[PDB]
Formats: structure tokens, sequence, C-alpha cells
């Protein structure tokens, strides 16, 4: 799939707004992961301990990786499709090292569409979102495709 110019610009438009607060984004989004997707939680040998949401509020060190997760989603984001180079190391590790299955990151997917919808309403109406969506899901089929080829796939 292809995104338009315009599409670019709607995602790129609620980015800049997330980067004005990276490590309040990157907490919000990976508690919202854990709460409504708990076996998520599981594969984070980390934070597998983490009872309730005041605990995941109060561990600096989800605070820190929720940095290295939307830092890591920004450059790809900013390369407007031009991504291959970023996502082989994020899918080998993803694959094999961490063996974290597709399904879950459309569940991380569903996450950022939710806490973007809460916190910036005025600049994710129904088309930002539809064009997040698309931003989205082409990283997921890009990702999808090299589990494939690195000998993973599912
Ligand atoms: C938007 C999708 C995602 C991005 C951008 C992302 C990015 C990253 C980055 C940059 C790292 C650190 C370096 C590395 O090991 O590659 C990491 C580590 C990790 N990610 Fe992801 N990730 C994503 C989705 C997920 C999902 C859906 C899960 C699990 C449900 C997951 C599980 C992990 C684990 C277990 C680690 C290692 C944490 C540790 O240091 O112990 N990732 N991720």
């Amino acid at each position: 799939m292809v995104l338009s110019e315009g599409e670019w610009q709607l995602v790129l438009h609620v980015w800049a707004k997330v980067e004005a607060d990276v490590a309040g984004h990157g907490q919000d989004i990976l508690i919202r992961l854990f709460k409504s997707h708990p076996e998520t939680l599981e594969k984070f040998d980390r934070f597998k301990h983490l009872k309730t949401e005041a605990e995941m509020k109060a561990s600096e060190d989800l605070k820190k990786h929720g940095v290295t997760v939307l830092t890591a989603l920004g450059a790809i984001l900013k390369k407007k499709g031009h991504h291959e180079a970023e996502l082989k190391p994020l899918a080998q590790s993803h694959a094999t090292k961490h063996k974290i299955p597709i399904k879950y990151n459309e569940f991380i997917s569903e996450a950022i569409i939710h806490v973007l919808h809460s916190r910036h309403p005025g600049n994710f109406g129904a088309d930002a979102q539809g064009a997040m969506n698309k931003a989205l899901e082409l990283f997921r089929k890009d990702i999808a495709a090299k589990y494939k080829e690195l000998g993973y796939q599912g």
C-alpha cells in the first residue's frame, strides 16, 4: 500500500504533538496495551511482575521503555514509507529474540489510536485517524513480511 502526501501530513501533524511529551505518551500507550491485553505483559520479563496500573505508572523503567518504543516508531513514520532499513533490526529482534506474535502488533496499534484520540481530539478527527491507521497497517504488513523472510511468520 501507499499513503498519499496528504495522509502523511495528517500523521506527522499529530505526531508533532506527541513529541511535545514522548515519555507521557509512551507510558499511556503501554499501560493501555497491558490493561486491554494482559497477555502482552507476559512477554516482558522486565515488567511481568507489575500487578496494578498504579505500579505501572510508578515504574521508571516502563516509562523509559515507552520513550524507546515511541522514538523508534517516530523514526519510521518520518520516513513516509521508505522505512526498509529501520524495519530490519526491529523485525529481527521481535521475531527471534523476543518472540512476539504478529497479532500483538495490532494490539499496540489499537492502544496508540486510543491514546491519540483521547489526548488530541482536535488533531485526531476521522480523517487523521484514518491516515494513522493506514500508516500503522503499512507498518504491520511490512513487519509481517519480514517475519516470514526471517523464518517466523505469525
Ligand atoms: C510499534 C511496535 C513496536 C516498536 C516500535 C517496538 C520497538 C522496540 C524497541 C526499539 C525495543 C528495543 C530494542 C530491540 O530489542 O529491538 C523493543 C524491545 C522489546 N519489545 Fe518492542 N516494539 C514494538 C512492539 C512490541 C510489542 C507489540 C511487544 C510485546 C507485546 C514488544 C515486545 C518487546 C520486548 C519484550 C522487548 C524487550 C524489552 C527489554 O528490554 O526487556 N514490542 N521494542
